[PDB]
């Protein structure tokens, strides 16, 4: 009986707050390509990304936003959705994502968890939120990516003034709330995860220390999910590209791996089939491709060795993780290397700086390779509460976070999930 523990890295991130991060990052990658809109080809630089949030961060700051806001998000990925949230993190306010594709009322309860000063809507979801905030009888200024006679827009809040030149980011408290997600227990209705400043950035920079290729990543999730975000922020940190695309195609998938010279790519496995579907593949170059990434549903042995033969100079990574404190286990690409071609299907090994155990429910005591029971982690990427309920039952009396997921690991410390507990809030 052990608790496994993930390998040292010294944490760069961990003294800033996560505007400060973004800032920072691009200054030093002015002239790389921060992000491209794989469905549309375009594409901008970190250095135009740096004058458009700056802009945005500006006029925010003249409408009263401080660090104690919430600035709240409702879109698809374009090049646009995140500048106002980078902007809004460079006055140190809390950032939060809803999904477009949310019903009316699961907007309403979102909303009356986080209750936000600002949001920031796509044009396809402005009578969601609308009616969402009307329901929840909640005031909020509204700004649409587009065109408004009724509410803001955001090519006004784009519009230059102010001292750009010597604006810098807030300075604030980096354990105050920087991000955040909803929780998802098998019984009960969400709750507002809060991630530091410090939190956050760990949950970031845990993830580069993982080892994959992010050079160039395509994704498909929006930044309602923390993989969406987690990405963002982990483009940022070594000036890598992020490329995003509205849907997921089999065909345009491996197009833009050619087009754009994908190093990277994220997806649920069960969109993997598209690919792996996609007739005569060989007529695609796929050289440039390195590390397909995912989890998040079980993958089947077979389906994983078919995405090894589509991407022969790849590796196909199945990771495992949660809002509440990033990514928790996965192989690492060099490292793992000889495991990663043998030990199908866990979902890898122990994340850095990350300690995992196994608990036996019954007796309440940590067990050894080979017997299942409550998988609990810990580690400084972990979410410090939730906004206004209370995640103290969340934590076990050696401040571990409960998964809600019951498994086991190896002799050789890879890690398998096999169920979620029932009715745990
Ligand atoms: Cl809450």
């Amino acid at each position: 009986a052990r608790i496994l523990k993930g390998k040292e890295f010294h944490p760069n991130f961990d003294k800033i707050s996560f505007g400060e991060f973004l800032f920072e990052c691009c200054e030093k990658y002015a002239d790389r390509i921060c992000q491209i809109d794989g469905d549309l080809d375009k594409s901008e630089t970190y250095s135009s990304v740096k004058t458009r949030s700056t802009r945005v961060a500006l006029n925010l700051q003249k409408k009263g936003i401080t660090s104690t806001d919430v600035v709240c998000f409702c879109s698809t990925n374009s090049l646009d959705n995140s500048i106002p949230l980078i902007a809004s993190s460079y006055l140190g306010a809390k950032v939060v994502n809803l999904d477009p594709t949310l019903s009316v009322r699961n907007i309403q309860h979102l909303l009356s968890l986080v209750t936000p000063r600002i949001i920031f809507v796509e044009e396809e979801s402005l009578k969601l939120i609308e009616k969402s905030l009307k329901g929840a009888k909640l005031s909020c200024e509204i700004i649409v990516f587009g065109k408004s006679t009724k509410h803001g827009t955001f090519a006004e809040m784009t519009l230059p003034c102010g001292d750009e030149k010597a604006f810098k980011p807030s300075k604030t408290d980096i354990d105050d709330t920087a991000v955040m997600f909803f929780s998802s227990g098998t019984t009960g209705l969400p709750k507002a995860i809060c991630h530091s400043h410090r939190s956050f950035l760990q949950i970031v920079e845990t993830s580069f220390y993982c080892g994959y290729d992010c050079r160039s990543i395509l994704h498909f999730t929006t930044m309602y999910w923390i993989t969406g975000m987690a990405i963002l922020g982990r483009t940022f940190l070594d000036g890598s590209t992020r490329v995003f695309a509205r849907s997921m195609e089999g065909e345009k998938t491996l197009q833009m791996i050619e087009k754009y010279k994908l190093t990277s790519l994220f997806v649920a496995p069960i969109y993997t089939y598209q690919l792996t579907n996609v007739p005569n593949p060989e007529r695609y170059d796929l050289s440039s491709f390195r590390c397909l990434l995912t989890g998040g549903t079980p993958m089947s042995t077979d389906q994983y060795k078919k995405l090894t033969q589509l991407f022969p100079k790849a590796q196909v990574l199945f990771g495992y993780g949660m809002s509440e404190i990033g990514l928790l286990s996965i192989f690492h690409p060099e490292d793992d290397k000889h495991l990663i071609d043998t030990k199908v299907g866990s979902c890898g090994k122990v994340s850095p700086r990350t300690l995992l155990k196994i608990v036996n429910p019954d007796n309440e005591e940590i067990v050894g390779p080979n017997q299942k029971g409550e998988l609990r982690v810990k580690s400084d990427a972990m979410m410090t509460g939730y906004y206004r309920n209370d995640s103290a039952e969340c934590f076990d009396g050696d401040g571990f976070l409960k998964t809600g997921d019951i498994g086991y690991y190896d002799d050789d410390g890879c890690v398998y999930v096999i169920e979620r507990i029932k009715e745990m809030f």
